[PDB]
C-alpha cells in the first residue's frame, strides 16, 4: 500500500459548473472558466490507517470524541434527514457507535472527521485541503463538461466506476457494486489523473466557504468567498442515489458546518508541492 500517494494535477483552464444544472439550489450553476496552477492531489481518499498515523504521532482527538457523538445513517446500524441519528460514542474508530470497529476496514475511508479534524490531518502530513475549485478540477480528470470523472454514462461498458447506492433509498441497498457501506479507498478504476473515489465512496471535504452565488468571471486559483458558515464538501458517498440525491456528479457541491461529522464524509489532501 501506498495509500498516502499524491499525483500531479496539471496547470490548465476549465470549467467549473454546469449550465444545466441538477439541483438548482446548491448553486451548480452558472458554468464558469477557472485556471488552476499545477499542484498535488492525493490519490485516495485519507484511510483510517492513515488517519491512525497522524493520531498515533499527535495525540489528535477528533471533534467528534470530545461532543461524544456523531451523525450515522440508520441503515448502517447493527438530524437532516430521519435516517441520521445521533449516535453516542460513533466517531472515526467506532463509525456505528461504540459496539463496532474498524479493525476488519483498515483500509476504508476515514469517517466522522470533522473540516478541522480534516485541516489537522492535512497539515500534520505537510499538506492541505483543497479548494473546491482544485477539487473540480481534479474530480473531471481532464474531461470537459461530462457528468462523472470518467464520462457521461453511469456504467461504461457495464461497469462499476463509484460506490454509490443501488436499490430503494434507503430502506434497500442492494450491493450491486460490491460494497453496501464504503469502499477500500483504492477501490473502482481511477480517473485519467490518476484518483480513485473522487465521486461515492466518502464525501470530501473542501477548504471553501460555501455560497451559491458565483459570478460567470474568469478567475485564477479561486479560494471561495472569505466569509460564510459552512464549508464546501464535494463528491458524494455510498448513499447517494440519482432517486433522491444524485450528488455523484463533479459539478455537485453540498455543505456543513466545519465542525459537523457523520458516518459517510471524510476527505483527502492536496499540496503546492510534494511533502
Ligand atoms: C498506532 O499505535 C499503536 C499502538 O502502539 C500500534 O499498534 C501496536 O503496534 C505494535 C507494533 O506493530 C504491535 O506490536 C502492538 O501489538 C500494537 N498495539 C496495539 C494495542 O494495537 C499501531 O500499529 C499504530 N498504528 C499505525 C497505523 O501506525
Ligand atoms: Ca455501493
Ligand atoms: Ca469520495
Amino acid at each position: 500500500l501506498a495509500h498516502s500517494k499524491m499525483v500531479p494535477i496539471p496547470a490548465g483552464v476549465f470549467t467549473m459548473g454546469t449550465d444545466d444544472p441538477q439541483i438548482k439550489q446548491d448553486g451548480e450553476a452558472p458554468a464558469r472558466r477557472v485556471t488552476i496552477d499545477a499542484f498535488y492531489m492525493d490519490a485516495y481518499e485519507v484511510s483510517n490507517t492513515e488517519f491512525e498515523k497522524f493520531v498515533n504521532s499527535t495525540g489528535y482527538l477528533t471533534e467528534a470524541e470530545k461532543f461524544g457523538d456523531s451523525f450515522v445513517f440508520e441503515g448502517m446500524l447493527s438530524a437532516a434527514a430521519p435516517w441520521w441519528l445521533p449516535v453516542k460514542g460513533a466517531n472515526w474508530r467506532h463509525p456505528e457507535g461504540p459496539d463496532s470497529t474498524i479493525l476488519h476496514r483498515p483500509d476504508h475511508p476515514v469517517l466522522h472527521v470533522s473540516w478541522n479534524d480534516a485541516v489537522a490531518y492535512c497539515t500534520w502530513a505537510g499538506k492541505r485541503l483543497p479548494t473546491e475549485a482544485e477539487w473540480e478540477y481534479s474530480c473531471r480528470g481532464g474531461l470537459h463538461n461530462r457528468l462523472f470523472p470518467w464520462g457521461n454514462k453511469l456504467q461504461p461498458k457495464g461497469q462499476h466506476y463509484a460506490n454509490i447506492w443501488q436499490g430503494e433509498f434507503p430502506v434497500t441497498n442492494t450491493g450491486e457494486d460490491g460494497f453496501q457501506g464504503t469502499a477500500p479507498v483504492d477501490a473502482f478504476p481511477p480517473n485519467g489523473y490518476g484518483l480513485y473515489n473522487i465521486v461515492g465512496n466518502a464525501w470530501e471535504w473542501t477548504s471553501d466557504w460555501w455560497t451559491v452565488h458565483h459570478s460567470v468571471e474568469e478567475t485564477l486559483n479561486p479560494k471561495g468567498p472569505p466569509s460564510g458558515k459552512d464549508r464546501v464538501k464535494k463528491g458524494g458517498s455510498y448513499m447517494c442515489h440519482r432517486s433522491y440525491c444524485y450528488r455523484y456528479r463533479c459539478a455537485a457541491r453540498s455543505q456543513n458546518t466545519p465542525d459537523s461529522s457523520a458516518s459517510n464524509l471524510g476527505f483527502r489532501c492536496a499540496a503546492d508541492r510534494l511533502p
